[PDB]
């Protein structure tokens, strides 16, 4: 039985409203509906693993897991493992895969992280899971965030608060929070970001998805803004959205919208909008392709419509040669040249890069850096051709050409990382010197950049 080279993964985020689902649901896992739909001819193949993220979730684990399971086996005729399930309040992520994946799958973890403080502590935050698939790490996050159109700032804290204190992945990899720890993140929930329209025009933004015009609604969509804005989710993509707002719904028919005030919204308006989301990050050069994204049309027991997404995913074997893992294979060589990195920071330490890989037995600690002025006021941290050789446990070019680079720049005085970054070995050439880049973030905001060459050596 050959490891697989690709997977397809289900993610699907609903906030439920507090109440129980219909007897049916099995139009969410076969992604029919608006949008992006999945083909008919494709409703018996099983996805390798399906993320069920809940919001507003009334249901114990074992009711929803019942649920699930049996929905997946009615679709699939399969018995699906449960990978893991953890519940914050009433947010759930369950992660479900087919049988045979079971010992591909291992180092499984799981997390919370609870937003805001006293008034704001109480329901609103996120849980994940991680786990490695064969030589490839995967993370899910499911989010509910901050309610309320003119909330979107407190959504951004939100986010930047879970990416940093969400405690999934390779503790090894210290510097480094979730949005650098995966090879594939996918990242989803209600986040609660409104089309951002004067409240007059309610009548107006109906009128539009009637028409199926969402041109003008997703214009205002603060998720859309505050990204182009780089406010919130950068390095992050999302698939083109051509499914109406998936909120707020009267319940048990999908044809009305309930936006007007109420003592039950705290007297807010909820004008339609794109609350329930699906985004990920990838590391650079790795096969991500999203094959669906859309709403069910058919499941009306929550005042929010359930959203799909399907990708394809790019995933590596479990290598083993007659040298590493447990050595070093002397025939490859990771060599940089020209390096320096530029940082947005007013301070003056000095700086040193450390790499982390598990092409590597263990992180390494470069040399502190000649720091110069930039032309328009930047740190330039030079490291010419001082950066180390780094020796990777495996030369062979089919692992050594899949593998990346996790670089951070600590300072000398803290050993505080002030940015993190990713380079793919998946070089248009080896022995050869080629451009290297990565944007460098801390706490996920831009901090710099880090650029120069590189001269990768395999066994062939
Ligand atoms: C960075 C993505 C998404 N953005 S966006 C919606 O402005 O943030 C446009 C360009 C894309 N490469």
């Amino acid at each position: 039985q050959p490891e697989p080279d690709m997977i397809t993964i289900f993610i699907g985020t609903w906030n439920m409203g507090n109440a129980p689902p219909p007897k049916k649901i099995t139009s969410w896992f076969l992604s029919k509906g608006q949008g992006k739909t999945r083909d008919d001819s494709a409703d018996y193949i099983p996805h390798d693993i399906y993320v069920i993220g809940t919001q507003e979730d009334p249901l114990s684990e074992k009711e929803w897991l019942e649920i699930l399971k049996h929905s997946l086996q009615e679709i699939t005729s399969v018995t699906f493992k449960t990978v893991a399930i953890h519940t914050l309040w009433n947010i759930r992520i369950v992660v479900l895969a087919k049988p045979e994946h079971e010992n591909r799958i291992s180092h499984i973890c799981t997390d919370n992280v609870k937003t805001g403080i006293a008034n704001t502590l109480g329901n609103k935050g996120a849980v994940g899971v991680s786990f490695m698939f064969n030589g490839t790490s995967l993370g899910f996050v499911n989010s509910h965030l901050t309610s309320g159109s003119e909330k979107k700032l407190r959504r951004n804290q939100n986010y930047m608060n879970i990416l940093r204190f969400l405690a999934l992945g390779d503790k090894k990899l210290s510097p480094f929070n979730i949005t650098h720890r995966f090879t594939h993140l996918f990242w989803f929930g209600d986040l609660n970001y409104r089309v951002d329209l004067p409240t007059w025009e309610a009548e107006t933004i109906i009128q539009k998805i009637k028409q199926q015009q969402y041109a003008d609604l997703l214009s205002h969509d603060q998720l859309l803004t505050e990204r182009r804005e780089q406010k919130v989710f950068l390095h992050f993509e999302e698939e083109e959205i051509t499914f109406a707002p998936t909120y707020r719904f009267e319940r048990l028919t999908r044809d009305k919208y309930a936006y007007t005030k109420q003592k039950a919204t705290g007297m807010k308006y909820n004008l339609p909008s794109w609350c329930d989301r699906v985004l990920w990050k990838s590391y650079p050069l790795v096969h991500v392709v999203c094959q669906s994204y859309g709403s069910t049309s058919d499941i009306m027991t929550s005042d929010h419509s359930p959203v799909f997404a399907t990708f394809e995913a790019g995933v590596t074997s479990q290598f083993v040669s007659k040298n590493g893992p447990g050595t070093v294979d002397s025939q490859g060589q990771i060599e940089f040249l020209r390096c320096y990195a530029t940082l947005k920071t007013k301070s003056q330490t000095k700086f040193y890069l450390e790499f982390h890989s598990s092409c590597l037995e263990s992180f390494v600690k470069s040399q502190e850096g000649e720091n110069e002025e930039g032309s328009e006021g930047e740190l330039v941290v030079k490291f010419g051709e001082t950066l180390p050789k780094l020796k990777p446990i495996i030369s062979d070019p089919e692992y050594l050409l899949d593998q990346h680079i996790l670089i951070s720049i600590k300072s000398s005085d803290s050993d505080e990382s002030y940015g993190e970054g990713c380079i793919a070995l998946r070089l248009e050439a080896t022995e050869t010197q080629l451009p290297i880049y990565t944007p460098l973030t801390h706490h996920g905001e831009l901090t710099g950049h880090f650029q120069g060459e590189i001269k990768l050596q395999t066994s062939q």
